[PDB]
């Protein structure tokens, strides 16, 4: 039984809790306020009343504080106890952020893991479930058995913020694709087709063995940076969306989303980049 | 040896002929102008110069013609030769056009088959190609096994303009899908990851795991039409989005994307979406 604390019982630091519970390690746990604790209690944990005695329980610290809140200021009254222990923070906000910490716990002689946590509470545990870290190669050799309970780890670097900016980046990823999705859903949908239908193909086939392998096979000319546009270029791309949105018009469905992406490609055709590959867009937002 | 006839040799006519000769067929060419015939006839076809005598060759005829051309027009002057033979047409424009020329196609006396092609012409008859299908049940399963040397055939239904509408609406989906990845990959860019490193975890995990996991978990919901927000609310994505804008301002990327995203959400909760799930975005669309 290897001891874990827990800072901070919202819903994710509770599931964190629980699943370090079920893999049977003695697990104190610490919130701001009272009465988030029974139920953990009930499973085999200690509640911990004071910030020092929770951080003195345990060398392996599992901070997961509401946003609003700052470990500088949870964590600020075991300054001393804190040296020669180790802190995996899993919710800091931003980039900067995680750095600051890092440097934080650095000053007080406290290793640093910053961590990423992508998928929900109810996930943590399960399979499927994959926290991103950044920070401490030490610290994640260290650790990485233990944090395998919460999910399969991936050690992304070195640098603090890798984490919080790859959940970033993963997030604008998925709301995009979604928009597009729902898009296409609502197309096929004014012809009767039902979205559980269309996934048959958009889902299974279409996003894996199109969209993902035409990424894999274009990612290395991004890196390039040149994008010859020989084998179809940016511009003739903003004539298939004027096509999209004319189908969407005939069909009675919104062309918000098409229109959108089009002007994307009229700010390119703007800058330079028409005879580019579509691909060429990126140089616009780095 | 099984004759079929292609019409239209612009690059993707040409590369149906050479994969329907490459199966061993009995090809028998036809363009608008020459001159596009001569690698086709190197390999076995006959270039009929008249359009009745290449329609007169064939039953099956695989229509491909420029998008500014007509099948009415181009293949007008075989109004009597079409009766009793079949249209695979593979190049409509939008789906009332395929309706259109399924009527055209009734009114002679010939059988009609509207298709999409998912791959570029390179991939034409090799694995991974696939062609979206609809109109005549009957047609496709006289002639699937012969299609099935262009690309693996899949028939919709019987609404003839089904395939130009599912090859519209999985276009709008990669466009934003494609989009999202590149705002991403400009993200993780900023802290020197290139994207043919990011794709590891965006494309072989990210996308099929998560985004495309989710889409199939929530589309019987969409079907559904309530939209509850119980487990997370269309409003509660907006503070996501505003967050991922703060970081991209944070790393010097542009926000175009997030916020444009974040701008489909604000039309959403003016309509009294907010407390809803994301999903029932989809309903300013249909
Ligand atoms: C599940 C929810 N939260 C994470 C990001 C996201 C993006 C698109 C649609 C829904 C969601
Ligand atoms: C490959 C190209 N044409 C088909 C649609 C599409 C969408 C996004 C990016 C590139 C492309
Ligand atoms: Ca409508
Ligand atoms: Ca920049």
């Amino acid at each position: 039984n290897l001891p874990v604390t827990v800072a901070g019982l919202g819903p994710m630091g509770s599931a964190l809790a629980a699943a370090l519970l079920d893999r049977g390690h003695d697990v104190t746990v610490w919130n701001r306020s009272p009465g988030k604790a029974a139920p953990l209690v009930a499973k085999g944990a200690r509640q911990a009343d004071d910030i020092v005695d929770a951080v003195s329980a345990s060398r392996l610290l599992v901070v997961c504080l509401a946003d609003y809140d700052a470990l500088y200021s949870a964590l600020g009254p075991a300054r001393e106890a804190l040296r020669g222990r180790v802190v995996v923070n899993l919710n800091s906000g931003t980039p900067k952020e995680a750095n600051e910490a890092l440097r934080w716990a650095e000053r007080h002689g406290t290793g640093y893991l910053d961590g990423a946590i992508m998928v929900p509470p109810a996930m943590v545990g399960h399979p499927g479930s994959v926290f991103l870290y950044s920070g401490s190669a030490e610290v994640f050799e260290e650790y990485k058995e233990t944090l395998a309970g919460l999910g399969d780890p991936v050690h992304l670097g070195t640098e603090a913020g890798l984490a919080v900016l790859y959940n970033t980046a993963l997030l604008s990823m998925m709301y995009s694709s979604m928009n597009g999705f729902l898009h296409a859903a609502a197309l096929v949908g004014s012809a009767g087709v039902p979205a559980a239908e269309f996934t048959k193909l958009a889902v299974d086939w279409f996003l894996p063995a199109v969209i993902g392998q035409i990424i894999k096979a274009e990612a290395p000319t991004i890196d390039e940076g040149v994008y010859p546009g020989d084998a179809g270029s940016l511009e003739m791309n903003v004539t298939t969306l004027k096509h999209i949105i004319g189908t969407s018009q005939e069909q009675g469905v919104d062309t918000e989303i098409p229109v959108r992406n089009k002007e994307l490609l009229d700010r390119a055709v703007a800058a330079g980049f028409g005879e580019s590959s579509y691909y060429s867009v990126i140089e616009l937002w780095r």
